[PDB]
């Protein structure tokens, strides 16, 4: 894949500052989505508002480890299939707790969202259907699991 | 079941005043999800704001409605077969007015919400998991109808 | 005042159950000037959301207070100056807590919007405009105190 | 059909000005549901808030676009079979972009409040019922499409 | 003054449809302070939400004629003391109205938002400074009334 | 003071993060405020959403130089009169701006808000006083400069 490069590329600028980046992606899907604020429960308490997530450890902890999760993406673009039972495994995780395989649009949006604020113009039409199909491959690996 | 009598004690304080109580439940409710608010419609007209909600007399009686169906709930805790039937029909009204499966989550987070903040420290983790099992099993319940 | 009766009869409606009017008022409020949430600060802790507030003991009673002055100046609707030094003193305290002057407009609009709810076309030009002035007239009191 | 002439006398104040009533449906539909505003993308951007998609020309074209085939429809209500493959080829592109099935009643929910607020009283519950009854058959003739 | 032009210039673009940018900018002015809606009070009713102001053809006049006043600012850029009365009479009736003189910061965010938005690229350093000192001008001649 | 090491002990735990934490105060901020989001203008451009400052390199920057400005109110908190000119030539730089004196509690309270998320049942009613009343101490030497 050639856009393998324009993934690499964008990711370097994110990568250096995970929980930065992280951050605007959970306040963005915050903001679009309220509702899934609640599956985040941690110390058996409920987050009342979206800057409430913000101030627990244990989600900014949440935020690291999906970032990490979408560095091994990357880090394996050119396949993918070197990640598959792990996403499965994830995706299994997943619906345990409760998610719906209909959110993931929504992740995949503020994902895009964030790219797009930080890289800017460098963010282009290439680099954009680039990260979409590499979402969507991810998806559908963990969507093996509902 | 010995999380019956948790069930019991931590509803004996919302029981006391339903209204106050179901009036949290469904600000938090529109908080989370905007777009149930249109399913409430009284007299021809919909609900601009989640506060135009709370100045119906019809809204203000069905929440007390619903905070009777859980009281019943809460009565028959140490069965819940013996309200299976009515929860079945309770469904079946649920899916003839168009409200979806997948929203039972959000209103079970309400719910959840309304009693953490209604008892505070005495919302322990085993009455948060019992609960979590009551409304699970009056879901169920209702489910049949879809 | 001719006007007296306009407020002595559409008090009525809402007299008989203030704290639900009350809700009404405060959750117009906080929807309109969000910042004035942490005004309310019980048990030295802040409300994240507007629906926090509504599961607190201590602002449903600061809402059943509220509801009180101004049932009193329902009550002395044809003078008012009965209630000046009470006013005042009510004003001063206001002013102690943070309250800023300019915040008057915003639970003027809350009150005024509560009763267009409550009462629908019973709520006529002649009735709006009895309310503004008397409200008026009551936030002129108060003002004494900054 | 005797409801028929109900939908075109209520369209036939809308249809004059189809812009600035489509953007009524709009500013509801994003108010009540802010996770599809991602799916309007143009020169690879998102929208960060609902006013921003105000601004696009092309996402104005789309509302102009939405009203000539809510038109279509009023313009063939006493039959509506001879929209049924411009409407079922409607619903494939749809799907192809991402929408869901579900969202379906959001819209529905956004057009219903666009007419209560734009006839008042003229918006009779026979009226409401003819239009529910019309955007039902049309979304039925997109759903074969999924 | 050369910046006369680069105002000129960008109002060509908004000048040709007045009501679908004049509605950018109320839509920006509801988003960033919602405490302003009930201002527009039309027919003794208050706006729930800010939709219900797209909705309301007397809001919708009212945006064209705040469209017909920044126009003559603009047709009169390079004097401005020609529109001095008009202004300070304009500026009489907002004080009239309950308006704070503290407001007219975030309405120039609003239309300095607006042209950002219409303008994309064309809305330079330069361009963003002049309408600055324009709508500053306008501001200075309406502040005498209060 | 006593209240000194009340201060110095509950800011340990945020001076180790000070990107995190500031993050939650302006999340607060502009939840409660939105309309300051147009004050933190960067390359000509305004947020649209409180989620895009998050984006933003310079607001970030922006928000590690506030946090470093209370650092050193803590380290001076036994006098405080060691910044007084400081403070004094920082509140005019913020009079130049645009920012009022009245948004000073808004901050105050999105400041006390990150403490009490951090802090948790260590944000006693001693140290929320202590805060309250060293935050009063820095607006005070600031606001000689409007
Ligand atoms: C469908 C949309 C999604 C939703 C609603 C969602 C929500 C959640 C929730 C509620 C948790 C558990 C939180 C906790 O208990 O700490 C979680 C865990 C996690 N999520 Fe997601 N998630 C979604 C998609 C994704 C995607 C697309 C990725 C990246 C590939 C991802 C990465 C992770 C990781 C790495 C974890 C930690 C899992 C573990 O405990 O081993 N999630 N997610
Ligand atoms: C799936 C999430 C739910 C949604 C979206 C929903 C929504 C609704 C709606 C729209 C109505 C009709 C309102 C009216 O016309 O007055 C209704 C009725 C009612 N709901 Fe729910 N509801 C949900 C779940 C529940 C649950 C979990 C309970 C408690 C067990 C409950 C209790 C009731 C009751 C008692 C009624 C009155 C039924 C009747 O007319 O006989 N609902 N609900
Ligand atoms: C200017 C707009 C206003 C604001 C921001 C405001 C806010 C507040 C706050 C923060 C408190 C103290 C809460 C507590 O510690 O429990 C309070 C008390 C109170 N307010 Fe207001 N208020 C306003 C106007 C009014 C008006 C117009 C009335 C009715 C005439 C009113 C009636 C009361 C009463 C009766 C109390 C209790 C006072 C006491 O402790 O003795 N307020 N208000
Ligand atoms: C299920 C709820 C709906 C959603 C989420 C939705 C969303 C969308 C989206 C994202 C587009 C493409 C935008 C673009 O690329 O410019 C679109 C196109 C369109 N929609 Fe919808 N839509 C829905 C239902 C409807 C309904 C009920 C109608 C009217 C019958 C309608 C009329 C149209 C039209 C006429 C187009 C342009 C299609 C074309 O490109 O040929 N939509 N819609
Ligand atoms: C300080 C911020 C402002 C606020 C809160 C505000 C609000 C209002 C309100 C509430 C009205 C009366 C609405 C009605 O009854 O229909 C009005 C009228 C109007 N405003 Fe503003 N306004 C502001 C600034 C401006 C500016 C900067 C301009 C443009 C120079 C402007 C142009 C107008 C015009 C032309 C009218 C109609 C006046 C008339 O009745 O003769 N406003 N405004
Ligand atoms: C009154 C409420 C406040 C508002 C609305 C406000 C807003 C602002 C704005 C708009 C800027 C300039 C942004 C830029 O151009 O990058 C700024 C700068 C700054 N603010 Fe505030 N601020 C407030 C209070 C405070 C407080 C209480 C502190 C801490 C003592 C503080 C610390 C700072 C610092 C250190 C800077 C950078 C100044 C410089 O350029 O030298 N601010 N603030």
């Amino acid at each position: 894949r050639p856009e393998s490069e324009l993934i690499r590329q964008s990711w370097r600028v994110v990568s250096r500052s995970p929980l930065e980046h992280g951050t605007v992606l959970f306040a963005r899907l915050f903001a679009l989505e309220p509702s899934l604020l609640p599956l985040f429960q941690y110390n058996g308490r409920q987050f009342s508002s979206p800057e409430d997530s913000l101030s627990s450890p244990e989600f900014l902890d949440h935020i690291r480890k999906v970032m990490l999760v979408i560095d091994a993406a990357v880090t394996n673009v050119e396949d993918l299939s070197s990640l598959e039972e792990y996403l499965t495994s994830l995706g299994r995780k997943h619906r345990a707790v409760g998610v719906r395989l209909s959110s993931f649009s929504t992740v995949g949006e503020s994902l895009l969202y964030m790219l797009e604020k930080s890289l800017g113009p460098d963010f282009t039409p290439a680099t954009r259907t680039a990260w979409s199909r590499l979402y969507g491959a991810v998806v559908q690996a963990m969507s093996r699991g509902w």
